[PDB]
């Protein structure tokens, strides 16, 4: 039912939280790195619990849910039909994917300026 | 019923975007405080569109939605009764509210270390 791989997973998460706090460096754990059972991932999800912040990223669709441990985010990527393709744990103040990149923000401003000329 | 008074807001947004890029400083446009009609706000929300990131935060609940323009976010907080307490645009790389504070992450680390001893 369970592989026992889920607990070294918790120690890794704790180490990543330490790293985040000391360096500000975020990290990700690819859950497909280990052969986890529906049981392992199921147990890990239950241990981590649910937080107060839920994010949807539209590509397919991803969900980035803060667990009950602030700074620990459960990430599920799904295809356009809803099938899960990959799952990760990200240790971060906010997942990097949520942030608007600088080049995109500059291009946003340009788009807006152009749009203003047609209104 | 539209008054035409939301159109200047596109220029304001474009200026805030320039400011964010040049200075790294986020800005806000307090929509609730402006003399806009409901029609004006619907027009603006429709014009800015929906983007790649949607966030839900659960005191009452907030929605932090990226618009079609990267760096431009539409924020709404409702109290437990559903009443909007604030609605605003946030020009930022990520809204401040989604980030887990350092003190909360430090407590998470302590909690996880303690929990591991029980497994």
């Amino acid at each position: 039912a369970r592989s026992g791989n889920a607990l070294p997973l918790l120690r890794e998460i704790a180490e990543h939280l330490h790293h985040l706090l000391e360096t500000g460096e975020a990290s990700t754990i690819d859950l497909s790195a280990l052969p986890l059972t529906p049981g392992d991932l199921e147990w890990l999800r239950a241990e981590l619990g649910g937080g107060e912040v839920s994010v949807t990223l539209h590509a397919g669709a991803s969900t980035l849910d803060e667990t009950a441990f602030p700074g620990v985010w459960w990430i599920i990527h799904r295809n356009a039909q809803g099938a899960v393709t990959t799952q990760f744990i990200e240790v971060a103040f906010v997942p990097e994917l949520v942030k608007s990149p600088r080049a995109d923000v500059a291009a946003a401003r340009a788009a807006l300026v152009l749009r203003m000329a047609d209104l």
